[PDB]
């Protein structure tokens, strides 16, 4: 028999699923965190344990859906050179061994433009540019890669996308700090993959951040970058403490 | 430590859980029981403070667990709007909202309380559903400050908890009803007219009371609770 | 795709979910994993930071996932406080506080901290629960800025892990316990005369860390997690 209001039963596949998403307060072997960009966004610093962190005056469009894309968070560059936005949390507590997955869905801008630039993966906060791993997005162009102090340490094959088209990144963090990059279609299907050879970009500190940041590399307004559906967060942790 | 059933409780629990990732449905609610000062947001409702107004400290009172009072400025169309973005919720979601709200000790033509759609912040031009102004309670559509749709007006009482439940319909017309605490509908309008509807900031559905007048000290609608129900289609490809 | 059990990982999850709409319960909990600039709030939990408190940058440590570390500055009374508003937690409800925490790597008598009730901010003039003064923990009471009631000092140890539970009494008495990493009593107070309670913004209940002189660079209470456990009168009619 199936659980009711006021007599015990069975799970439901609905309710299976409801907790299957439910964001980390008290930690003790799983961390899970998820934003799907439905709320309103003026003054909005973070949800669900993620950052979401605007500068530059970056411009963020008004939040719309479409199709089973519930809540899309539409960016555009402003007149100051590297403004970004970005949906990500700190290095500190995903060390190597938790073996972070981080999931993007995510969707091209309308005209691609060189003054692009977007990363799933570790990333200099704020308006740096120097240091960024994982799936990397110049121009029209998704490639996994290495940048460290403004170079290219480690460079994929290049995978070249579609304006105005729905995307899946899942960053994968392995136990010796390399990562593994995977872009999807939107129905799930591999269209790309990198594994780095030598170990990710990271920074322990809040110099840092690992997610989705989109950036306009150019002072120039009105360059739209890329939209973002929703983003997933889950690692293991250690975490048992003492109950009292 | 063993696998076994599900509780009534942890299935009222998982029932009323904010969404993080959306699938089949939608919800939201806030219970105002948090520390207010610079308070913007609480799980995914916007929580809107405009032209200086003046957020009293929280209470609770009898069963009214977390209760949100709120006082006029000296800015004329000051405002707390507890609510959420239409362009989330089209038609086709079926949106539910429902609010616990008590009126103030003395009624003001000054003040004006929509549950339902409204022009966000200072503005005072369109609005649907439940439209409170001084102490009468009517269903209406209000748009570019005229009236388009005026239901018969309810005399509230003063100092009283009341339930609201907005209705949007599958047309995007509306439905309010007024309860008393009892839980017994009091009043109800069903809309001719689709609501006043904005896909963008420029508005919000949920709960708003205003004070129209530049004179402080005027008590509006306090808030006890609000809730946002929701269908919804987001399905994503897994990976 | 199938109904069926619940298991025990799933069971765990959702017992310390966020309280959003109440019923007969109340639980809250925040593990300082969050990237904390601009960050005033968390899982309904005020996380207040005055007279520039410096905020160190998130670490965890050995099971201690995201911990705050905590520094003086050039302002006296300058704090960090995770709690929330007394007022939702009235003495019938047993708040239960528990809080994880480490001792600096040195203590200094300008050293404050509070497991329990306390002036907010700035504020030194009332405090209730247990009280660590340099590297002296204590059950306590001070209002007005002056103690009312004192326990007998705990001698604690540098750069050390302890646990402590606040308990509230159904008279607005208190019982606050202090443990080892592992769970081990090592001193309890139980007080004779009520709590200090103030139910406005003035004070908050939970963990208060502050250096009570204007000189920077004093390491102040490291925190790990912070949890919230109540009873609470939410009993409202539905639709
Ligand atoms: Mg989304
Ligand atoms: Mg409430
Ligand atoms: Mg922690």
């Amino acid at each position: 028999p199936l659980a009711t209001e006021t007599t015990p039963g069975l799970m439901s596949p609905s309710e299976k699923l409801k907790l299957s998403t439910l964001t980390t307060s008290i930690a003790t072997s799983d961390f899970y965190a998820s934003y799907d960009f439905m709320m309103h966004s003026i003054g909005l610093t973070s949800a669900n344990n993620i950052s979401l962190l605007s500068t530059g005056n970056i411009s963020l469009q008004n939040i719309l859906s479409e199709g089973n894309h519930f809540g899309v968070q539409p960016i555009v560059s402003s007149t100051t050179a590297n403004a970004s936005f970005l949906a990500g949390m700190l290095m500190a507590i995903f060390p190597k061994e938790s073996e972070l997955e981080v999931t993007v869905y995510f969707k091209t801008p309308s005209a691609f433009n060189p003054a692009q630039l977007t990363v799933i993966g570790s990333t200099s906060i704020g308006l740096g540019i120097s240091d960024r791993s994982g799936l990397i997005i110049e121009n029209g162009n998704a490639f996994g890669g290495i940048v460290k102090a403004s170079a290219a340490t480690e460079t994929g094959s290049t995978y070249a996308l579609s304006t105005s088209t729905w995307y899946i990144c899942k960053f994968k963090m392995l136990t010796d700090d390399r990562f593994k990059v995977t872009l999807y279609s939107d129905s799930g299907t591999q269209l790309y993959s990198y594994t780095s050879t030598a170990a990710m970009f990271r920074a322990d500190n809040a110099t840092a951040h690992i997610g989705f940041k989109t950036q306009c590399k150019t002072a120039t307004a009105g360059i739209s970058l890329i939209s973002i559906d929703l983003i997933e967060f889950k690692a293991k942790v250690s975490a048992t403490r003492a109950k009292v």
